[PDB]
């Protein structure tokens, strides 16, 4: 019915919420763990270099 | 140590949502799955009376 | 004031948003009743059918 | 079960909106009951100064 | 480089609206004990009047 | 008496969300400190590359 589909564009758009802001948290956690890579590597480039 | 702090709370916090995402979609499912059962119980009445 | 009464606003609208988000915790919580309700009553006439009834 | 359980988890998300609908009415009425006695009181040292 | 830019000024936002809440708590806190320092002030000020 | 705890129960509801507001400011605070540290380095790799 009426009642009863508005109730599922709801729990729908509800849901991507939280599969949204799970992806925002994602985008930070692998980005930090990006720049910890480039960091040990760039390290590396300097301690094989100096050696 | 601390840096692994929050890199622990995030991800805490990154599987929160993911279970709200996860309860939605057993709420969202199990609807459909009631309905279903209507669709399909409700023929099974309009067979058995045509029958009769 | 009117700080006193933009506050008053802020909570009210606060509170209103914590009701509707009770309500619509309801219509789904009634909804999924009506729901099996509704197929105990249709699984209730299937058999009452068979039966001959 | 799998049904069941899940109105348990709608059932406690309801009532955790619901408490928290009465703490903001419970700001909402006692902060206004704080105002009420205030007249009620600014009007006994008006009353009393005038005699 | 970019898409990260996006995710720094969304931290940013979420910063800001938790600010915002902590300073919209503190306003309420600030109110209430502004009201019970208005009563004993008017209280008090009834009782030397009545005296 | 019934004043007091809500007196608390707001006081704690602010403690989170500062909370909240500090945590957020950790990951902007070390995600540009790491970027000031990947700066810092990719300049020594271009010193020393000489």
């Amino acid at each position: 019915g009426s009642e009863f589909m508005d109730m599922e564009k709801r729990l729908r758009a509800e849901m991507q919420k939280a599969e949204d802001k799970a992806v925002e948290h994602k985008e930070i956690l692998d980005q930090l763990e990006s720049l910890k890579l480039e960091n040990r590597h760039l390290s590396e480039m300097v301690m094989k270099l100096e050696l």
